[PDB]
């Protein structure tokens, strides 16, 4: 070689914060997620990498509606889609499992459904 | 009380997102640089160039440059998505030039150090 290679070990974690910040302030968001009346904004390109389900509903502003999922649960799935982190109270975990099942987020499904079964 | 981090999830989705950009899916910016056409996502580029983020504050977005090396811009594209910066030696001056126009500083600094350690 003899040329310029460089990986920015900080760029990734700072940039997800910014995308998360962008989703909370709603800029550039091309999805409206209506969860049982409550609504949450997001970016398609994120949710498509995260949800093979939303991918299918997107390849076809995007409006999408869920008359059963707990809105707090979807906020947790959203947070996870943007930060790879999953924070949920003990009593919420049941609902995030069914949201993950619905959105086909199989990694999250796995971790949630296993938390439950051990109990 | 339940919490988890998916350390695979971060690398598998910059790849998916990068994959999206190179397939022209869900994009909402068209970068015109001298006759080359390159699409991307407003939200991703927004985390990355202050210059572009202030333009998007004004249909999908068109931007022209016409004094920037197109191959250079594709290098800055890859780095905005994947956090990785790879450029050929003779291409570094043009990558430095494009990074100053878009105000991408970590990149500006690196390319500047390379050039500067060599003149």
């Amino acid at each position: 070689n003899g040329y310029l290679m460089f990986e920015d070990e900080n760029f990734i974690e700072s940039s997800v914060a910014k995308l998360n910040a962008l989703r909370k302030s709603g800029q550039f968001c091309d999805v409206r997620l209506q969860v049982c009346g409550h609504e949450m904004l997001a970016h398609r390109a994120v949710l498509a990498c995260c949800s093979p389900y939303l991918f299918e509903i997107f390849n076809s502003i995007s409006h999408v509606k869920f008359d059963d999922l707990n809105p707090e649960a979807v906020e947790v799935l959203l947070n996870y889609a943007y930060t790879a982190q999953l924070k949920a109270d003990k009593e919420l975990v049941k609902d995030v499992y069914s949201a993950a099942k619905k959105l086909k987020m199989d990694r999250v499904k796995q971790v949630c459904g296993d938390y439950l079964l051990s109990r």
